[PDB]
């Protein structure tokens, strides 16, 4: 059943790459609806979307015993999302970041410090409490600054978001599927094969979304989603993952988080995103996949 594999793989690349156009087209008309900024509907609404396969994958994971697997790929997603994600982003389309949303990026800055300092001696239950009560105070807080019958502009403008929502998802795991049932039947399957193939599927509607809406010069909504998603990742997939079991330490990762964090927030304040904050970004990442486990 070698065929099937390629047509699972490549129908879901097909799903990804017009849903996430549909799903960019839609967010946006929405932001105008709501009289907010594209970065926060990427921070939100859009962030919360894609960030649900990780949040589904770490609480399985962890309740079925292997919570290195819930930090993993928590953590994981963040070193990808600002170096491979925001990498290739903005060196499409440069971002010059308002003085408003650099106060965001701050935020998130503290927001992953006080991960990192909390998850040195791992993440319990208790941990988890806390970051995701915070990934609420976030949320909220992110919206009010940057916020103030039956229309038919936004109807069509939810069916967008929602079914291009949809492609991205099902096309993300009919590519994880569609190439794990090519490598079962080519006999070439690894079983660490399988969870970096999982842990970068889960990334891929970040990936999809982000370069769609780099294509249309939607530096804000990118960098939103950026944000967001790390955010969900950490407040939401790491700590529902510490709610079943002790998630173990993983300081090398949070390190390079905070690093990249770091840079990210300080190109933001002082500087630009652009193409050669990008290309440092790609380099960064290309060394981590080279040099972590
Ligand atoms: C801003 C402060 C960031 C660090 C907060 C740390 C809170 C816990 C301190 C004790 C950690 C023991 C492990
Ligand atoms: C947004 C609410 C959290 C801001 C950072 C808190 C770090 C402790
Ligand atoms: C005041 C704005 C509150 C926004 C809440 C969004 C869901 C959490
Ligand atoms: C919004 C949902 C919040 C769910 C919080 C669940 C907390 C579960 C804690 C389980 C602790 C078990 C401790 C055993 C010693
Ligand atoms: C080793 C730490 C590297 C931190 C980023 C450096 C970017 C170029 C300056
Ligand atoms: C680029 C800035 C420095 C990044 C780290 C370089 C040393 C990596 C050592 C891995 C072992
Ligand atoms: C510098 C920013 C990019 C990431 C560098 C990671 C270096 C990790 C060195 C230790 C690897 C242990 C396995
Ligand atoms: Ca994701
Ligand atoms: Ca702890």
């Amino acid at each position: 059943m070698v065929i099937l594999g390629v047509g699972y793989f490549l129908l879901g690349l097909i799903l990804l790459y017009y849903g996430s156009d549909w799903f960019v087209l839609g967010s946006e008309r929405i932001a105008r609806h709501f009289n907010v900024s594209n970065f926060v509907i990427g921070a939100t609404v859009m962030a919360i979307g894609t960030s649900l396969p990780e949040i589904l994958t770490s609480a399985y994971a962890s309740y079925m015993h292997a919570p290195g697997i819930s930090i993993g790929n928590a953590i994981g997603s963040c070193i990808c999302n600002i170096g491979l994600v925001l990498g290739l982003s903005a060196i499409i389309s440069p971002i010059i970041v308002d003085k408003n949303l650099q106060k965001n990026i701050l935020v998130y800055l503290l927001f992953v410090i006080f991960a990192a300092v909390i998850g040195i001696d791992g993440f319990s239950w208790i941990d988890g409490v806390v970051l995701l009560i915070l990934f609420i105070i976030y949320l909220r807080w992110t919206v009010k600054n940057g916020s103030a019958k039956n229309n038919p502009s936004v109807v069509f403008s939810l069916v967008l978001l929602i079914i291009g929502l949809i492609g991205v998802l099902v096309g993300a795991e009919l590519f994880v599927d569609g190439a794990k049932k090519i490598a079962l039947a080519l006999d070439i399957s690894d079983k660490v094969i399988g969870f970096t193939l999982v842990a970068f599927g889960t990334s891929l509607p970040e990936l999809m979304v982000s370069l769609a809406a780099a294509k249309r010069n939607l530096g804000g909504m990118v960098l939103g989603n950026v944000i967001g998603s790390n955010i969900a990742d950490i407040g939401g997939a790491l700590a529902v993952g510490s709610l079943f079991m002790h998630l173990p330490a993983e300081n090398v990762q949070m390190a390079v988080l905070v690093i990249m964090s770091l840079l990210l927030y300080l190109f933001a304040k002082y500087s630009k995103i652009g193409r050669w904050q990008g290309i440092l970004f790609l380099a960064l990442y290309i060394i981590a996949i080279a040099s972590l486990r």
